[PDB]
C-alpha cells in the first residue's frame, strides 16, 4: 500500500464516516499542482507501511473543497490526524519529522 | 510594469521552466468574460510595481485551457504562488488583501 492506492475521499458522507470507522487515522489534503504535496507523497508511502495500524487516506482539495472546508484547510498538504472515531490536530506543510512524530503519538 | 505588460503564458513548457527559473512566482488566471478579473487588473498592478523581486505573470483560461487544468483552476481569478521552483499556494478570488498577503509572504 502506497500513497497511490491509498482511499481517496470524495465526499462528505464518506469523510465522516470512515473518522468514526477509524481508531488512528491520517487524512493528506493535497492539491495535484502543488510541489511540497508531491514531495511528501514517498514519505507517506513509507509512513504507511511502517505503521499498518494507522489509516492513510486523501483528499484533493480542488476536487473536494467542501471536505478541505469541513476542515477549514489553508496550506498544502495538510495532514488531519484522528484517533477513536474523532478528529483530533493537524500537522501543516511539507514536514515528514513533525508529522512521523504525530502519528507515533496516535 | 503592469498587469497589461507582464508575460502572458501560452504553453505548459514555457509555465514549467517559467516556475523553475524563478524564486518568487504570481501567476494570474483570468477569463476575458469574467468581472471580477477585470476589478483585480490595477491591483495587480499595484503589487507588481511593489514587488519587483516577485515575478507576475497572467494565463488566459480558455486560451490556455491545458494549463488552467495543470492548476486545477475554475473559479476566476486565481492567484497561484511559487517559491524557490514548485508551487506552494492559491488564492482564488478578487481578493486583494489575501492575495497581497500571500505575495507578501514569499
Amino acid at each position: 500500500s502506497s500513497y497511490t492506492s491509498i482511499t481517496k475521499l470524495t465526499n462528505l458522507t464518506e469523510f465522516r464516516n470512515l473518522i468514526k470507522q477509524n481508531d488512528k487515522l491520517v487524512i493528506d489534503f493535497y492539491a495535484t499542482w502543488c510541489g511540497p504535496c508531491k514531495m511528501m507523497q514517498p514519505h507517506l508511502t513509507k509512513l504507511i507501511q511502517a505503521y499498518p495500524d494507522v489509516r492513510f487516506v486523501k483528499c484533493d482539495v480542488d476536487e473536494s473543497p467542501d471536505i478541505a472546508k469541513e476542515c477549514e484547510v489553508t496550506a498544502m498538504p495538510t495532514f488531519v490526524l484522528g484517533k477513536d472515531g474523532q478528529l483530533i490536530g493537524k500537522i501543516i506543510g511539507a514536514n515528514p519529522t513533525a508529522l512521523e512524530k504525530g502519528i507515533k503519538d496516535l
